[PDB]
DNA sequence: GCGGATCAG
DNA sequence: ATGGCTGATCCGC
């Protein structure tokens, strides 16, 4: 279907929802929050620009200086990876359209779907509009954390410190492999055919490997990009997906004939938002980024152009720095309106008792409650609550959750709130 | 420390 | 009729 015929059937459904109309409000505050920024940049000198321009060019020449090619870097991506077991483990679904998920959201689609544009994060029922054709089947999240399982074991060969993340991702650090690939003899990288193969001693073939491998033992395929930092290989991941590698050969000049023209949508951290402010600046690609990076080191914080200007040059993360102690946990639930109150509580008591179990699981205890509450014209509340004694069981969180919730229904009185979606996060772990 | 928001997969 | 989850982080206050 055409990107005008899409766009259009989604406005049919769409419009006139409690939904869409949350999507308005927040749109309207995107624009508000624009034309403050162009407001802003009107009132700039050309001396506050030039004071500027020599600031970042000095941290800029910081940054180039301390550059670093000397690393191997892969991202492995599996290919519409609930799709695709959903597809591996019933023939019938091969040859068809399909999405994974509920007719309320779909987690992904095989690209059979996508050329009708369902995907991910999009509701099943608006799915059914671009395609009633269309077979939603169930998750099976059990099979996907297998799949990945078998997958993360293959990755473990060649960087046994790699990094997942999620289930159907994960970078590696294939430097110290490379080099003790280099003097390997055939026996040791040839793999038989489920007839035998043997891999070359490149990055692109240690990465065909992998691939073919992951095929192998998985019956699926998985894309990967090769690059000497995080943010570029995680770029060039999706670039000859699916199915497919890249490498960014580890040279200044490769690089940056790549960035040159980059979208900064395609790069991981610029979500829609960003990719619209940044719009308003005629930013759209990555050279762009670095022309304009001191108008943008007066209008963004420091933490926001610092690392504007680490992908305006093609930088990022060289070494993977391990999976550190986690800083919150939560549970929230979707349902059909809440309105009457004693129900509100009794959910929030068994939302209270659920984070309890899985702080029991990893033996985690916390200091800071915090209630999320969406009404249902999707209007979104967080409460949050410290306290100085640390809390744990399920009678502690609800004690305190529950006081934070009486305030809200108390606030609104006589109204009934009149919920979709409750939640409960702990946070604030010892040091 | 809080609440609202963006982003990721 | 039906518009998801979990965790991390940032911005402004
Ligand atoms: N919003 C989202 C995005 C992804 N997911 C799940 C479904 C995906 O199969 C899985 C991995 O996401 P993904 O790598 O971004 N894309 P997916 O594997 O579906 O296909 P490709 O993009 O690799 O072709 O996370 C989800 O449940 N909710
Ligand atoms: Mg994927």
């Amino acid at each position: 279907l055409d990107k005008e015929k899409i766009n259009k059937i989604i406005m049919e459904a769409t419009k006139g929802s409690r939904f869409y109309g949350n999507e308005l409000k927040k749109e309207k505050q995107v624009n508000q929050r624009i034309e403050n920024m162009m407001q802003q940049k009107a009132q700039i000198t050309s001396q506050q620009l030039r004071k500027a321009q020599l600031q970042v060019d000095r941290f800029a020449m910081e940054l180039e200086q301390s550059r670093n090619l000397s690393n191997t870097i892969v991202h492995i991506d599996m290919d519409a990876f609930y799709a695709a077991v959903e597809m591996r483990d019933n023939p019938e679904l091969k040859d068809k359209p399909i999405a994974v998920g509920s007719m309320s959201m779909l987690s992904t689609s095989n690209y059979h779907a996508r050329r009708f544009g369902v995907r991910a994060a999009m509701p099943g029922f608006i799915a059914k509009r671009l395609c009633p054709q269309l077979i939603i089947v169930p998750p099976n999240f059990d099979k996907y954390r297998a799949v990945s399982k078998e997958v993360k074991e293959i990755l473990a060969d060649y960087d046994p410190n790699f990094m997942a993340m999620s289930l159907d991702e994960a970078y590696l650090n294939i430097t110290k492999h490379l080099e003790e690939r280099q003097n390997w003899p055939e026996d040791k990288r040839r793999y038989f055919i489920k007839n035998s193969v043997v891999f070359g001693t490149s990055a692109q073939e240690v990465v065909k490997e992998i691939r073919f491998r992951i095929e192998q033992k998985t019956t699926l395929t998985a894309s990967a990009g090769i690059a000497p930092n995080t943010m570029l290989a995680k770029v060039c991941s999706d670039k000859n997906k699916p199915n497919g590698q890249y490498q960014i050969l580890p040279n200044r000049q490769a690089v940056m004939d790549f960035i040159k023209d980059l979208p900064i949508r395609k790069v991981s951290g610029i979500g829609k938002v960003t990719e619209k402010m940044l719009k308003a600046l005629g930013i759209i690609t990555c050279t762009e980024l670095y022309q304009q990076r001191a108008l943008l080191s007066l209008l963004f914080s420091e933490t926001s152009w610092h690392y504007f200007l680490h992908i305006s040059l093609g930088l990022g993360s060289t070494h993977l720095t391990r999976d550190g102690e986690r800083k919150s946990m939560s549970v929230e639930r979707t349902f059909s309106e809440i309105n009457k109150a004693e129900e509100q509580y009794s959910l929030c008591q068994e939302l209270c008792s659920e984070l309890a179990q899985d702080l029991q699981k990893e033996r985690l205890k916390g200091r800071t409650v915090t209630i999320k509450l969406k009404n249902v014209n999707f209007e979104v509340k967080t409460r949050a609550s410290t306290v100085s004694s640390v809390v744990s069981t399920a009678e502690e969180i609800f004690a305190i959750a529950k006081e934070l919730l009486k305030t809200e229904i108390d606030a609104d009185f006589p109204h009934p709130l009149r919920l979709r979606l409750m939640g409960v996060r702990i946070s604030s772990f010892p040091n």
